[PDB]
Order: C-alpha cells, then sequence, then structure tokens
C-alpha cells in the first residue's frame, strides 16, 4: 500500500484539490489541539450557513464516514451534497469525544471524559457514518455543507468513502441458525449447541443489542452477519462502559466471527473489561472483516497462537487495538486498519514459554493514534511486521522497539530477528514522560522519534529495520536510548533503505540524557542506505557523547 487494502477511501477534506469556503488549519503537532489531532494535521472548519468543503470521488460510493469535531456533549447534523443536490445529514456527535487531563498528566489520557477544573480537552475527534440509496460514480462532486439547521460549527477532518455491496444473507438457514426480533444471540446459540448439524448462528442486517459477554462454548461456532455496514451489534447507548461482546472459552477454539460491526458503549478507558472479544489461551481463531469502535480494545491476548485477524476495523477504542501477550505466536494479524486508538494500535508484549515468536503483522494501517504508538514490539523472538502505515500519533513514536520488563517476567528480544520491513511513517513522534535535567531540552516533556530503539531492563538484540519512509517525523527519524543503569549492550541491530524526510529537529538521535540519572546508549546499530534529508538542525545527534555506541555506516549514508 503500503499498509491496509481496504475497500474504503481516505480523502482529507484540506486537500487543494477540494474548494472551500471554510477555514484551513494550519498544521500543528499539538495534543488538545483541532489541527494536531486531525488527520493530516490539518481541517477545514465551516462556521457559517453555506460553508462547504467539496470532495471529489476517486472510486465509486454509496457510503461514507466523515471524520468531524463539533462542540462538547452535543449531537447535531451537517448536510451532504451529491454534483450540488442535497442528499441527506450526517448524525454528528461528541458522545464519545473529549477526554479530559492535563499537560503534566498525560498518563490519564483516555480515562476521564468529564470536564472539570483544571482540565483541558483532549481526543477531540469523532465520526459519523452514513450509507445514500445510490452508488455515485468516480468524479461525483462529493459537499459536505453547514446549512440552516445543521450544528453552529464542525470541524471537517477526512472522509471515507465505499462502495459497499448489497447485504449477504443467510449462507443456509438450514445450517446458521438466525438471530431474530424473537430469538436473541443466546437463544440461536444454544439451538446451535444443541444440534450437531449446525455449523453457527447468523446474524442479519440491523441493530441487535449486546448487553452481555455472549460465550462461546460447545464446539467450534461460526458466527457469520451480513457484511460491517450492516449487522450491527449494539452496546446500550444509554448506558455506558458495559463490557459486551464475545468471550470464547477453549472449547470454543477454531471458530470465526465475521462479517458485522459491534458499537460499544465506553466512554473512557478501563483496564480489565472492555475487549470486545475475549479468548484468553484460544487457538485457531479467525476474526475478519468485523468493524469496532468505542471498546477499550478489540482483543488482548494471553498465550494466544494460531489465530487469524483479518481485514478487520479498528476505530476509536480507548486503549489498545489489538495486543498479543505473554506466550502468544504463530499469529496472523493481516491487512487490519485502525485508527484513533487510545493506546498502541497493534502491539506484541513478550513475557513468559519463553517467548511470542512467529507472529507475522503484514499489512496493517494504523492512523490518529491518540496515546501510545501506532505499532509496538515488546521483546520477543522471531516476529515480523512487514507493509506498514503509520500515522499522526499524539504522544509517542510511529514504532515502539523496547527491551523494557514493564515489572513482568520477560527475558526480552530473543535469538532470532524481529524485522520490520516496509513502513511508510507520517508525521509520527510526540511528547510524553518527564525531561528533568535532560540533555538536548526543548520542552518539560521526553520528545520521541519515529522509531524509537529502547533498551531497557532486558536483552535488545536481533532487530532488523528496512524499507522505511519516515516522512515529516514531529521531531527525529531514529531515536536509540539505553535504560540506565541497565546499559544493555544493543547488539546485531541494522537498519536498511530508510529516507528520513524533513525532521524537525535530527534525522538520527542517540539520547544522551533523557532525564537526570540516565546517560547514553550501550552497543551499536549498523546503516546501509539511510537518506536524512533536510533535517531542522543536523542529520544526527548524539554520536560525539556516546563514546560506548557504535554507529556504523556500511554504505549509501548521506551523513
Ligand atoms: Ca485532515
Amino acid at each position: 500500500g503500503r499498509g491496509a487494502n481496504m475497500p474504503f477511501t481516505i480523502m482529507e477534506a484540506e486537500s487543494t484539490s477540494n474548494a472551500t469556503n471554510g477555514t484551513k488549519l494550519t498544521p500543528n503537532f499539538k495534543p488538545g489541539d483541532y489541527a494536531g489531532e486531525a488527520s493530516g494535521r490539518s481541517s477545514v472548519y465551516l462556521d457559517a450557513t453555506g460553508e462547504y468543503v467539496e470532495f471529489t470521488l476517486t472510486s465509486p460510493a454509496n457510503a461514507f464516514v466523515l471524520r468531524n469535531a463539533v462542540a462538547e456533549n452535543t449531537t447535531g447534523t451537517v448536510s451532504i451534497y451529491a454534483d450540488g443536490v442535497s442528499k441527506g445529514k450526517f448524525n454528528v456527535s461528541s458522545k464519545f469525544s473529549y477526554l479530559y487531563a492535563t499537560p503534566s498528566t498525560l498518563g490519564r489520557l483516555g480515562y476521564d471524559n468529564a470536564p472539570g477544573a483544571g482540565l483541558t480537552a483532549y481526543w477531540l475527534y469523532e465520526d459519523a457514518q452514513l450509507m445514500l440509496d445510490q452508488v455515485y460514480p468516480a468524479g461525483t462532486k462529493i459537499k459536505i455543507q453547514k446549512d440552516a439547521g445543521d450544528v453552529s460549527w464542525i470541524y471537517v477532518d477526512l472522509l471515507e468513502t465505499e462502495n459497499v455491496a448489497p447485504p449477504q444473507a443467510n449462507p443456509d438457514p438450514t445450517k446458521y441458525v438466525a438471530v431474530s426480533a424473537s430469538k436473541s444471540i443466546d437463544q440461536a446459540l444454544t439451538e446451535f449447541r444443541q444440534d450437531n448439524t449446525k455449523k453457527g448462528i447468523y446474524i442479519p442486517a440491523g441493530e441487535w443489542t449486546i448487553n452481555s459477554k455472549i460465550f462461546l462454548y460447545g464446539r467450534a461456532t461460526e458466527i457469520v452477519g451480513a457484511g460491517p455496514w450492516y449487522t450491527k451489534l449494539v452496546a446500550p447507548q444509554s448506558q455506558s462502559n458495559t463490557d459486551v461482546g464475545f468471550n470464547i472459552s477453549a472449547a470454543a477454539n477454531g471458530s470465526t466471527i465475521r462479517d458485522l460491526s459491534a458499537w460499544g458503549n465506553y466512554i473512557n478507558r478501563v483496564d480489565g473489561p472492555g475487549k470486545f472479544i475475549d479468548g484468553n489461551g484460544m487457538q485457531n481463531v479467525t476474526v475478519q472483516n468485523i468493524w469496532v469502535e468505542h471498546f477499550v480494545c478489540l482483543y488482548w491476548g494471553v498465550n494466544s497462537s494460531y489465530n487469524t485477524f483479518k481485514n478487520n476495523r479498528i476505530k476509536n477504542t480507548f486503549a489498545d487495538g489489538i495486543n498479543m501477550t505473554n506466550g502468544s505466536s504463530y499469529n496472523v494479524i493481516d491487512n487490519n486498519y485502525a485508527r484513533g486508538t487510545g493506546d498502541d494500535s497493534f502491539a506484541l508484549f513478550s513475557a513468559t514459554g519463553s517467548y511470542n515468536v512467529g507472529n507475522k503483522y503484514t499489512n496493517l494501517t494504523a492512523t490518529n493514534v491518540r496515546r501510545a504508538a501506532a505499532f509496538a514490539v515488546y521483546g520477543g523472538s522471531d516476529n515480523l511486521f512487514q507493509n506498514l502505515y503509520g500515522a499522526d500519533t499524539l504522544t509517542y513514536p510511529g514504532i515502539t522497539i523496547s527491551s523494557y520488563s514493564f515489572g513482568y517476567n520477560t527475558l526480552g528480544f530473543g535469538d532470532q530477528d524481529t524485522v520490520i520491513d516496509g513502513a511508510t511513517l507520517d508525521r509520527t513522534g510526540g511528547d510524553f514522560w518527564t525531561s528533568v535535567g535532560a540533555d538536548d531540552k526543548i520542552n518539560e516533556y521526553q520528545n520521541f522519534g519515529a522509531i524509537w530503539i529502547y533498551g531497557g531492563d532486558r536483552a535488545i538484540k536481533n532487530i532488523l529495520i528496512k524499507n522505511v519512509d519516515i516522512n515529516n517525523p514531529v521531531y527525529f527519524g531514529l531515536m536509540f536510548q539505553s535504560m540506565s543503569p541497565n546499559n544493555m549492550v544493543m547488539q546485531n541491530i541494522r537498519v536498511e533503505n530508510v529516507n528520513i524526510n524533513n525532521p524537525s529537529r535530527y534525522g538520527i538521535k542517540l539520547v544522551v540524557r533523557a532525564e537526570q540519572g540516565q546517560g547514553p546508549a550501550y552497543g551499536g546499530a549498523s546503516f546501509t542506505n539511510v537518506k536524512v534529508n533536510n533535517p531542522g538542525i543536523s542529520a544526527i545527534y548524539g554520536e560525539a557523547q556516546s563514546p560506548n555506541f557504535t554507529v556504523t555506516r556500511v554504505s549509501g549514508n548521506n551523513w
């Protein structure tokens, strides 16, 4: 792509291709800011009746997602036009946006949705979904316009456009027990469990309350919807933070959940509950073509292996999108799109079995990461991250590569490579933690590059980063750092075929003193065909001050 191959096209409102009589925001990298938090770091602000932004379709579309910001605690409309003719109203809302913290308490991002004395609002954008009764061809002018009776003001960030096929029917009513207006999901599963001729259940187009965690057991179960635009599992929207979804017991290893959406009711992060799918230790489970929003996570695996997560959309969550932890091995995390996660969008956390091994995170997109990284790998061995697109992180790298234990029982990285191969990272990095007594001090925070290679308290070894384009990172392209006093020696760290374009500070930073008590990096890294283009200050910082870190310029470096 790079990244996931999705049927929807992402179009930025602020494109110079888009006529507008509204106000185009100049970009910045600030959390809590309507530009800093926008995709592309810009949006078009509509603030008077008749103000519009005009998109042009580049593929046919009958369905649309409008990423937007409106006033806190409000709902209303904004209008959609096709070739100058009005066609409907988006239902725009800040029900799930505006999370409160302070600049010195960004660890609270996502945890508190209530305004309060001294608190600043963050996580300002949210989405409106709308299907129209016609497929419009490429070249159609799709105008978002503020008409009389629409909201007082709205920031228009981007538009998804998609040509959604008609809903798919029950594949076979004699094999898939249908959920219906008078037969619940649980009742259909009971009929399935008790009749061995059934393969699973079918959930038709419609809105279906999920007010519980739905347990899958007995045997491998198929759960099949009509398509994610059509089958909507809905947490009770007059409640908040209800732990609902599926929980897959061991007897239902080998299950498949596909072709549906799930609309949670979380308005803040909670730690433990809130994953749409629970499945601790699950094996051979497939989760495919589902669209989930407003949960804490889609899935947080614990010693979960041989699973497949494919073609999913994970948007506007309060922590990670998908994390696989504590022994999770041989998983296929392929062709998934995440936008607006509340912690690491796609993560792998290795802990003691010894390592998470053999995982393949491929063709992944993670954008508008509202806290932490687009992609994060914490230890492990023989894991592949391939064809990634990451962009617009609020607080942290595009890719975190870290051997910090976080206090858990882990050995760090193992004896086979952790590979990042093929990645584009646009406007990644950000501010987090504090930098009291730091070298190279530019503000009150620590400052994170597009890729952070962090040796923590465990082994940091066998890391291959290749075929990466880093465009306009907030601060740096590559940032290497060793935790003191552990000073783990970085070994077999190699960087190949990397372009670092317009970093505001440095192409490469070797962190010399992150904060009081910390020192420079230990070990070294090799660089082959790594280009640093137009750095704000200099191509590399920290090399002379890092006498125990060896930069090896193999060939092809312009620095
Ligand atoms: Ca935008």
